């Protein structure tokens, strides 16, 4: 037997339904979201770190001429220069005091730590979202986990339930994220290769010992002016350094909906937006035929005081007669009120208290016992505390979150000038029929 | 000296410009597409194979009796059958022949040889383009690869070169890929989870050696019937093998723009469409001063046959006075009119011999020698071959093609009614005011 419901995407919080089949006694049913993690497509386009700027040992060419080459080093660097003199440790290192020409070379590799102080730059894409659910029907409770799309089931040996696709699609994570230890930042990385001396990604390989770095750090190297033989070089400041002192907030303290970002996989745990559409296929042998769980005669609601909260602040009372004693179900069919308990016992005659809660300053709501009806009309005040440790378990509607007296007050007023224009063209009517006769 | 062109995107076909500075003499400019590469980004969904079935040795009670446990193997599947009274060799495998309680268990896993033969399931996102470009200005040439996008740019040495944008973005895959041994094929797949059996990813895991291996095959198991031991079984058969019967033509087959799919990563090559602007600062040395190289006084051009062929139908001579010996640069300034050769030789009186292409029925384009121009006038029969294996160096601009007769024919017949309905509101014009003044 397949069922539908709407469940509101609120981790914590459960939901209570009613299936009601044709032959046989109504059975409750309670959907919990224990855990959901929301999951990008992701990609790695490449990693970056603080370069360490390694400068190999001069060569000179003694008396005559060097020549650049050509090498695919990271930001290979190159340039010659003519008379140098140098001294080494003794007091020189070459004769031909002219044509004495000198070649400087330099390039980047990866810092040693960076192993594990690195940045990982993943575009991504449209994030499918699954869902925990323990769903507890009657007297049985079962554990799911499946994709919220609409089309992917999950099964619990004969549990059948199918969800989805999300009512609002939604994702924390902008096109661009760079992860570093753990911290998830929603920067622009700069594309592949479209390196900016000075900046993030100045330097971008696809692995942490990829041979094959790709560098632009802007670097130039300076003719020696010291006797001593060694390469003056500047170079711009380490790009990753200045993102990492310019990070802003990580993303754990920035995204919306209260969602925990865990890396490894990237995802968002426990992301409370929109509702979720849940179709169950109850097995048949839960049902029970409505001959053997008692049906009630009758059963009258008093409601004793309530507040609309997000505790369960309100309390009322049903006077119930029925035929045998069992274990009937009681449900509120109303989308604002909810109540603690499911399942009661009942006897041949009683009366039974409970918990509720809800959302309207006035409870208008219609509980259910068995199947039978009874409408509950109260009057709930305003809650005490102002601030709860709790969220709400029921949405705050329009139609229904205004009062009785303040609807009565503005019906009166908004009807009387209707009254009044009604009146107003009645007796222009009346005045033209007269007019008229009287021509 | 920045000098900004937009090339056609059409591999293998050069195309020439000409850099004007504005004291120095002209310089010839070609640009070669000599490959280029669209890649996407790709993650791996998952890899799918023709499953087997391996079904456990049988386990049998000898009269007590057996119960299903829960296990995670993929599509696992238990059932458990009353009396049996099994047989093996002996004739009697149990005493006791009542409530012989059998268990049936049954799982799927990876065949040996899928370690090969495999699918990987991909989802592409927006893909790059990357261009390996030739570029000889005057006498000296250059190689380099650059990624299309208008920011990276690529460093040969004295050549900066800025590419992209792409004008007209496009992308051969869909959103679904699958990969299977190089074939590429753009079938949109089930999502992960989402088996359905006797149809693709009916079986689905990570790797080909990870150990979460879930599946959905619709495997189900049967009461034994004869009396020799033996668990049947019977199942969906292998979607792999339905989509591999039916899976149609390969992309490397049916890809528009006509392109090179490949694999190893995923990618295309040599894809002509469009165009990219690109910007190349020409080093200051590569330029000389006009007073370096010989002006020419007069240059006339006599246009040969023409043919508006895809390939160099056509030929012209330029008689030219100049002031010296030198190398002089040719080009052609006009969209539909192209020329083999870009520089030549030349003496201070003569003429020389050149070749040209063109697609409109009619040469009206403007030649140039050491920067002087001179237009050329002509008229082009069409092409006595109808197919060449050259593709077409030059489009056909709009309302371009029009013939010199067929322009004078329409602006006849268009100024016949028009000086008609000119003659005839002047004549109205005129007997308003004749009548008017005699009136």
């Amino acid at each position: 037997f397949e069922h539908a419901t709407t469940v509101p995407n609120v981790p914590g919080i459960p939901y209570k339904a009613l299936v009601e089949r044709a032959g046989y006694a109504p059975l409750n049913l309670e959907i919990t979201v224990v855990s959901s993690e929301l999951t990008p497509s992701t990609n790695k386009e490449y990693v970056t770190c603080k370069f360490h700027t390694v400068v190999p040992s001069p060569q000179v060419k003694c008396c005559g001429s060097l020549e650049c080459k050509a090498s695919s080093k990271a930001d290979y660097t190159c340039r010659v220069f003519g008379g140098v003199y140098p001294f080494m440790w003794g007091g020189a290192q070459c004769f031909c005091d002219s044509e004495n020409t000198q070649l400087s070379e330099a390039y980047v590799e990866f810092a040693p730590d960076c192993t594990i102080d690195h940045a990982v730059a993943l575009k991504v894409h449209t994030a499918a979202l699954k869902v925990g659910l323990r769903i507890v029907y009657g007297n049985t409770t079962a554990r799911l986990d499946t994709f919220v799309n609409g089309v992917t089931p999950g099964s619990s040996r004969d549990l059948k339930v199918i969800a989805g696709p999300i009512s609002a699609a939604f994702s924390p994570f902008d096109h661009k994220v760079v992860i570093r230890k753990g911290l998830v930042y929603n920067y622009d990385f700069p594309e592949y290769g479209a390196m900016n001396p000075g900046a993030f990604g100045d330097i971008q390989a696809s692995s942490l010992d990829a041979t094959d770095i790709v560098a632009r750090t802007d670097i130039r190297l300076l003719k020696p002016s010291v006797k001593n033989i060694h390469v003056p070089y500047t170079q711009a400041v380490s790009g990753y350094e200045m993102w990492k002192n310019n990070s802003g907030r990580p993303l754990q303290e920035t995204a919306p909906f209260g969602c925990k970002i865990e890396v490894e996989p990237l995802r968002a745990t426990n992301c409370a937006y929109g509702h979720i559409p849940i179709s169950i296929d109850i097995p048949d042998a839960a049902f029970v035929r409505s001959s053997e769980s008692p049906t009630i005669l009758e059963v009258s609601c008093t409601v004793a005081d309530c507040i609309y909260s997000a505790d369960f602040g309100g309390s009322l009372t049903l006077q119930y007669k029925a035929n045998r004693e069992g274990h009937c179900p009681v449900h509120s069919h109303s989308t604002t009120a909810v109540l603690k308990e499911a399942t009661t016992h009942v006897t041949a005659t009683g009366s039974i208290t409970l918990h509720f809660s809800t959302s309207s300053p006035q409870a208008n709501f219609i509980v259910s016992l068995c199947g039978k009806k009874t409408t509950c009309n109260a009057e709930c005040k305003p809650p005490a505390d102002h601030i709860i440790g709790e969220p709400h378990k029921v949405d705050q509607e329009f139609q229904a979150a205004v009062s009785k007296t303040s609807w009565n007050w503005l019906l009166a007023l908004f009807g009387g000038a209707s009254s009044l224009i009604v009146v107003g063209l009645i007796v222009l009517v009346c005045s033209s029929m007269l007019i008229n006769t009287r021509r």
